[PDB]
């Protein structure tokens, strides 16, 4: 109805728009509701054994950002997430700039809510 159809525009810079790609990657984002995100935060951590995952607020919606040990098609992460949704929207894309995306999601108009690693994510954990 008035559900979003993509991520907020300030994050497009960070996201891959080719959702049907055969290329397998290791960082992902999910834009959905507080409720759905609260659950996926725990499910994803267990299904993908994420090396890291965080949940961020934006009005009433949430954005999950997570890294995985092994690579996966964006298509696959999405399919898994969508099975938890019926009427709630949910957008899932691949993330290119890991530490920068995570940065933007830690500042206005966004904010961190919960993380799987204290202090969160440090810049030196990347190239």
């Amino acid at each position: 109805v008035e559900d979003p159809k993509d991520f907020p525009v300030d994050l497009h810079a960070f996201l891959s728009q080719a959702v049907f790609s055969n290329r397998t990657v290791a960082s992902f984002a999910v834009y959905t509701t507080k409720e759905k995100a609260q659950i996926l935060y725990k499910k994803l951590m267990e299904k993908y054994s994420v090396t890291f995952i965080s949940r961020h607020g934006f009005g009433g919606h949430n954005i999950l950002f997570f890294l995985t040990p092994h690579r996966h098609r964006v298509s696959a992460i999405n399919n898994y997430c969508q099975k938890l949704c019926t009427f709630s929207f949910l957008i899932c894309k691949g993330v290119n700039k890991e530490y920068l995306f995570y940065s933007a999601l830690c500042r206005q108009p966004y904010a961190v809510v919960e993380e799987s690693i204290q202090g969160g994510l440090k810049e030196h954990d990347f190239n």
